[PDB]
């Protein structure tokens, strides 16, 4: 039941605050109904990225789930996801994408072996 | 509308002309038919990478897209992409592979909602 | 023929050890079946990351192949693939995703073309 998600963004590191990580954690934890032990989060902060041919800070990210994936999910993520890169990362919520994808359980490796 | 492409390299930053973001995003813009300001872009130099074994310069990229991807468009994306990696980078083209994904509209959230 | 791992970890990047994208290399050719040649590897260190919501060393990895993916096989790449960042980089089995992707040829473009 893993899900796992990540941040691209060209806002510097410094501007990154270290609880960020731990309250993306909890949040995603709330939103797709999992405990906290199965949410793993990634920031890669200082990057070359443009959006719109602009470099004003902007966000490409991916969220993975084994289920809780689909339209009326994916429209409440955005939500708290736009949310909290706004208010953490400064980051204007129409210079956003999140690609969301719904991973089968054998297609997800973990401990050895899959959640197949 | 959207589309997003990612090039990692383990060329070094310096060697990452200026504009090159620029070009990506006017070129990608052409080459798909969407009007630039849904067009992101990323940029990854300095990777530990190996093609082949070899660490001689290459690239991994991903285009992902809503809709504008098939048989005949890949071909031609490739072949752009990887011109364009070859001139402004000074990568092989058979050091580079480009993963291409077609994206539903339900599955890219952007500003608080997906594209669906 | 291809294939091409991604391991994106918080491991410092000194405790990689010499030879490790070699190693990479030559064991996802022998796994998958494939030449070495159109293998291709990339290694991630000094991320931000979480798994669980804990910041001790962990991975989120990605196996993109044109075949050669499915329940048995996954879970054999994912015993080879733990057990090498446990070896190698001493991260826990239980701290590692690796999501696994069937690519078809169309959608994998090299030398200016695609596979299709
Ligand atoms: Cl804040
Ligand atoms: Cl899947
Ligand atoms: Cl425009
Ligand atoms: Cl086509
Ligand atoms: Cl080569
Ligand atoms: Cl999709
Ligand atoms: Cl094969
Ligand atoms: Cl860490
Ligand atoms: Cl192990
Ligand atoms: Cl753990
Ligand atoms: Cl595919
Ligand atoms: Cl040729
Ligand atoms: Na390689």
């Amino acid at each position: 039941p893993a899900a796992m998600f990540i941040v691209n963004t060209n806002v510097p590191r410094a501007s990154v605050p270290d609880g960020f990580l731990s309250e993306l954690t909890q949040q995603l934890a709330q939103a797709t109904g999992k405990p906290p032990q199965y949410i793993a989060v990634h920031v890669v902060p200082d990057q070359l990225m443009a959006f719109g041919g602009s470099s004003e800070p902007c966000a490409l990210c991916s969220l993975h789930s084994i289920g809780k994936i689909g339209g009326a999910q994916n429209r409440s993520y955005s939500k708290l996801l736009c949310g909290l890169l706004a208010e953490r990362l400064r980051i204007s919520p129409d210079r956003v994408y999140i690609n969301y994808y719904d991973m089968n359980a054998a297609n997800v490796g973990w401990n050895n072996s899959t959640f197949a």
